C-alpha cells in the first residue's frame, strides 16, 4: 500500500540496497527519493538516529519505514549525481574554482558527520548530489554501518572498489573516520584529471593500483601494516610517483593536501576540519555549474 501515500512514483536508477524513485508525498505535495532496501531491528534504530544528523551539505533524510517487512528512506532529492556532472564535463573538464568549491563542501559535511562519530565507509561520485544553486550534498552517510557494504548490489551490479581505502582492502576490522578521507582525495584527483585515480576491478588490481602510485607501503610510512589480516610479504615492492605526474595541472597547494588526504596511516590522514584550513581553500568561492535538467 505504501506507493500510495505518494502521488505518483518514477525510478531514478538502481542502488546499492535497492531501486530508487522519484516520488511525491501527497500530504506536503514534495517531491523525494525514495529508496526501496530489500531483505532488522538494529538497523532500524540506527538509520532513525540519522535524521538528526542535519547539514546542509549533507542529503536530508526525511523518514525511514518499515512496512510489509521492507524498509524504504526518504530523502531530499537533488536533480544530479557527481559522476553524471563530471561524464558531461568530459571535453572541458569542471573549472578549477568549482572543483574548490565541492572539495570544501564536501569537507564540511564530513566534518560535520565526524565529529557526531557517524562515518560513510562508500563515498562515491553517484552519492555526491548537486543543485542549481551550486550545492554539493553528501548522500547515503551511515547506511554502510547499518547493512554493510556487499561485492554485488541487489540487480548483481559490481560495487565499485575504486574509492576504497587501503586499510579497508588489507582487512583491517575497526573503520576510522579516515577512510572517508581517501575517498574524497580518489575523488577530488578524479575532478582535476577527468580519469578515476585507481580503478581497480579486484580487491588485489584495487591494491597494486594504489601501490603503483603511492609506493608499496611499508612499516616506514605505516606501522603495523606487515600485520594486517591480508598484507602478504610477497606483494611486488613498486616505488612511490610524484603527484606532479598523477594530477597535472593542480597546482603545489591541491597536490599538497591531496597528499595529506592519500597517506597511508590512516592516523597520518588529514582530518575533514583540519583540510578546510589548508591553504588550498585560501582563494574559495562558491560558483553556480551549468546544468541540464
Ligand atoms: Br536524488 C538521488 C539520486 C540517486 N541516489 C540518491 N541517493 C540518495 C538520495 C538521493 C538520491
Amino acid at each position: 500500500e505504501f506507493m500510495e501515500n505518494f502521488q505518483k512514483v518514477e525510478k531514478i536508477g538502481e542502488g546499492t540496497y535497492g531501486v530508487v524513485y522519484k516520488a511525491r508525498n501527497k500530504l506536503t505535495g514534495e517531491v523525494v527519493a525514495l529508496k526501496k532496501i530489500r531483505l532488522p531491528s538494529t538497523a532500524i534504530r540506527e538509520i532513525s538516529l540519522l535524521k538528526e544528523l542535519n547539514h546542509p551539505n549533507i542529503v536530508k533524510l526525511l523518514d525511514v519505514i518499515h512496512t510489509e517487512n521492507k524498509l524504504y528512506l526518504v530523502f531530499e532529492f537533488l536533480h544530479q549525481d557527481l559522476k553524471k556532472f563530471m561524464d558531461a564535463s568530459a571535453l572541458t573538464g569542471i573549472p578549477l574554482p568549482l572543483i574548490k568549491s565541492y572539495l570544501f563542501q564536501l569537507l564540511q559535511g564530513l566534518a560535520f558527520c565526524h565529529s557526531h562519530r557517524v562515518l560513510h565507509r562508500d563515498l562515491k561520485p553517484q552519492n555526491l548530489l548537486i543543485n542549481t544553486e551550486g550545492a554539493i550534498k553528501l548522500a547515503d552517510f551511515g547506511l554502510a554501518r547499518a547493512f554493510g557494504v556487499p561485492v554485488r548490489t541487489y540487480t548483481h551490479e559490481v560495487v565499485t572498489l575504486w574509492y576504497r581505502a587501503p586499510e579497508i582492502l588489507l582487512g583491517c576490522k575497526y573503520y576510522s573516520t579516515a577512510v572517508d578521507i581517501w575517498s574524497l582525495g580518489c575523488i577530488f584527483a578524479e575532478m582535476v584529471t577527468r580519469r578515476a585515480l585507481f580503478p581497480g576491478d579486484s580487491e588485489i588490481d584495487q591494491l597494486f593500483r594504489i601501490f603503483r602510485t603511492l609506493g608499496t607501503p611499508d612499516e616506514v610510512v605505516w606501522p603495523g601494516v606487515t600485520s594486517m589480516p591480508d598484507y602478504k610479504p610477497s606483494f611486488p615492492k613498486w616505488a612511490r610517483q610524484d603527484f606532479s605526474k598523477v594530477v597535472p595541472p593542480l597546482d603545489e597547494d591541491g597536490r599538497s593536501l591531496l597528499s595529506q588526504m592519500l597517506h597511508y596511516d590512516p592516523n597520518k590522514r588529514i582530518s575533514a576540519k583540519a583540510a578546510l584550513a589548508h591553504p588550498f581553500f585560501q582563494d574559495v568561492t562558491k560558483p553556480v555549474p551549468h546544468l541540464r535538467l
